């Protein structure tokens, strides 16, 4: 009655899936991830999963190419450990935005995708995937959630007067995430794209941009400005996975951006810190309940219908 795991090291990396398995009552999987001295990671399951559904539960913080590998051993030792059913729950997938090929490079979530069920995956659960199509990479299947439900509550919570709002898109690429989001709240939309130009009316109204990830700041605060300087009186920057890496919490204090809010779908205490301009929005309560229909075999309609 729920196995589920962390395949985390880093003791407020695994945060969020203490929180969700407080919420399924759950108790987490006893078992060490070590790291050798030379680098090497290790993972040691400490009970037995004979013929059992295994959820292992991953975020990426910075130091994402060992996160990957700490999955991968982890579901590779489970698989071994005679798991009947492997489940990903991976909130940010990572290297989700090499999904495009750049130039001779390559489309490494794929990659990864592959990696993932060689390490026997039987399938994963993820949130608000870079581009629903790469739920196409995975050979098993996917829970592609969203955190639109908890992030639109948000927005009629507490940011004030939001009606007087106009929902913005950074660049074309995030139109279509912003469509969802005017759409739903039924509100205006524009969209930003440099010779950096506005698309639609701004003026004499609080901007909100929408977009999936904030990793590199750098468009986020030059949309922000230019949204200003069409007569936009508050800048909100709503996104899923708030990875936020490097400087990016002191550009957003130096930058005209009101707030940021994101989910804890990755880890943020530190650059939260840094700058107080960035709410989070709890997620775990979504994923508990995807984890906890899976396992009793239940319909997951409610989570995306």
């Amino acid at each position: 009655g729920y196995r589920v795991f962390s395949a985390n090291s880093t003791a407020a990396c695994t945060e969020l899936a203490k929180r969700i398995t407080e919420r399924l009552g759950a108790e987490l999987g006893k078992s060490v991830v070590y790291q050798e001295t030379n680098g090497e990671t290790r993972v040691e399951i400490k009970e037995s999963v004979r013929g059992q559904d295994i959820f292992i539960i991953q975020t990426i913080p910075r130091d994402v190419n060992t996160a990957v590998m700490e999955l991968l051993i982890m579901a590779y030792a489970l698989k071994t450990a005679c798991a009947r059913n492997i489940i990903g729950v991976i909130p940010y997938f990572p290297y989700s935005k090499q999904s495009k090929m750049r130039k001779r490079g390559s489309i490494v979530c794929k990659l990864l995708a592959s990696m993932l069920a060689k390490a026997g995956l039987t399938h994963i659960i993820t949130m608000d995937l870079h581009q629903k199509e790469i739920q196409g990479f995975f050979s098993f299947p996917v829970d592609n959630l969203r955190a639109s439900p908890f992030l639109l509550q948000y927005i009629q919570e507490e940011i004030p007067n939001y009606r007087n709002a106009v929902i913005v898109a950074k660049s074309p690429d995030a139109a279509k995430r912003a469509q969802s989001y005017a759409e739903r709240l039924r509100l205006g939309l524009a969209v930003i794209h440099p010779p950096i130009t506005v698309v639609g009316d701004v003026g004499g109204r609080i901007a909100i941009i929408v977009d999936d990830i904030i990793d590199d700041v750098e468009s986020f605060v030059a949309a922000a400005e230019i949204l200003k300087e069409r007569g936009a009186y508050k800048i909100y920057v709503m996104a899923t996975h708030g990875i936020l890496s490097a400087e990016a919490p002191r550009l957003i204090e130096e930058s005209s951006v009101d707030e940021v809010v994101v989910t804890n779908t990755v880890p943020h205490e530190v650059q939260k810190l840094q700058c107080p301009k960035i709410k989070t929005v709890d997620i775990s309560l979504i994923l508990s309940e995807a984890i906890r229909r899976i396992h009793n075999g239940e319909s997951m309609a409610y989570l995306f219908r």
